């Protein structure tokens, strides 16, 4: 997260840190708890991830220096993508992560509710960016989970910011006209969390971009309102 501030211990319970082990354990991506057995993240996550046995998920982490060898973590049973993934910029940038064992909700690990059907219609000003991905260009991960308010655009204007490219309705862009404040390498997978009527929604998952936090580039998202009947498919499925 480019521009942004420490986060509190506790502040965003859905997000969670996706690592792999093999070659050495480190921070993929973000994801947002959305069930008590399933993460919502990113299909561009796993490029290359040949099998689930090499994820790990952790929950109601702050710093990634609370991760050891001895840290708590979920097993991930499960890799689903959409099937109509084929790159982050072409859209489809969701997947889901079946859990091994079940999330034991705490004050520091709850999910986050998805948008409603009838939401489509509501506008949100309070839309937050959060993760442990680059503060600038070329970077590291981070210790500290980083927070960033932006605001969310109008498809129209994401489009004219994106000449060359096709900004699907599936898409969802949030940016400032003169940069700043954006999600960067390391955040993709993780949310874009806007409080409506004192409740938090998934909005967004961390998708691409143009850079980082570059004036006239605002950051694109998988727009998680259009994907509510395929999560409802893939985890009510009897
Ligand atoms: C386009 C892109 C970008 C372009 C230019 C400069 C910086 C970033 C890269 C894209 C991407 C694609 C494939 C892999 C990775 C990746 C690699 C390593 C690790 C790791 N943990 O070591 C994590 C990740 C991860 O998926 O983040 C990232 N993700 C993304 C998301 C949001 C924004 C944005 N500005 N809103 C920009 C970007």
């Amino acid at each position: 997260i480019v521009g942004g501030t420490a986060s509190v211990r506790g502040e965003w319970p859905w997000q969670v840190t996706l690592h792999t082990t093999s070659p050495t354990q480190r921070h993929l991506c973000g994801g947002s708890i959305i069930g008590n057995q399933w993460i919502l993240t990113a299909a561009h996550c796993f490029y290359g991830v040949e099998s689930p046995k090499i994820l790990r998920v952790y929950s109601g982490i702050l710093n990634q220096s609370e991760i050891k060898e001895d840290t708590s973590f979920f097993g991930v049973q499960e890799i689903i993508i959409h099937d109509q993934y084929k790159m982050a910029e072409s859209g489809y940038d969701i997947a889901l992560l079946k859990l091994e064992t079940t999330v034991n909700y705490t004050d520091s690990q709850r999910p986050i509710c998805l948008p409603s059907k009838g939401d489509r219609n509501v506008i949100y000003t309070d839309c937050w960016v959060t993760g442990w991905g680059y503060r600038k260009l070329r970077d590291k991960i981070q210790n500290t989970l980083q927070k960033a308010k932006i605001p969310l655009v109008t498809n129209e204007e994401c489009q004219k910011r994106y000449r060359g490219h096709k900004i699907t309705h599936k898409m969802i862009c949030a940016g400032y006209r003169e940069g700043g404040k954006d999600a960067c390498k390391g955040d993709s997978g993780g949310p874009l969390s806007c409080k409506h009527n004192e409740v938090w929604h998934l909005v967004g998952i961390t998708s691409w971009g143009e850079g980082c936090a570059q004036r006239e580039r605002p950051g694109v998202y998988t727009n998680v309102v259009e994907y509510v009947d395929w999560i409802l498919e893939k985890t009510q499925a009897v």
